[PDB]
């Protein structure tokens, strides 16, 4: 229950890649070639419990170019593990 934006940098382009490379494996959008993430990113805390300090783990919202288009997608990753997983690509939206 905590929101920051983060700015993009070679953190916020692997997490781009990521979606892409597992949006392609689904393959609802056809073969999608990865250009580049853009601005503004969204990083969401998520805590074990409200008010408690434990992380569980974090959700990414980023809007990432692929093929020339732009989509959204979101990202979670477990703070424990560091694994990660393709929640949402939907698309194509309006710029921000």
């Amino acid at each position: 229950g905590e929101w920051e934006i983060i700015d993009i940098g070679p953190f916020t382009q692997n997490l781009g890649k990521f979606a892409v490379d597992e949006e392609n494996k689904i393959g609802q959008y056809g073969r999608l070639t990865f250009n580049k993430v853009i601005r503004p990113c969204m990083k969401k805390t998520i805590y074990e419990n409200e008010g408690f300090r434990e992380i569980k783990g974090y959700e990414y919202q980023l809007y990432v170019y692929a093929s020339d288009k732009l989509f959204r997608a979101d990202i979670s990753e477990d703070y424990k593990t560091r694994g990660r997983k393709l929640l949402r690509f939907n698309g194509p939206v309006p710029p921000p």
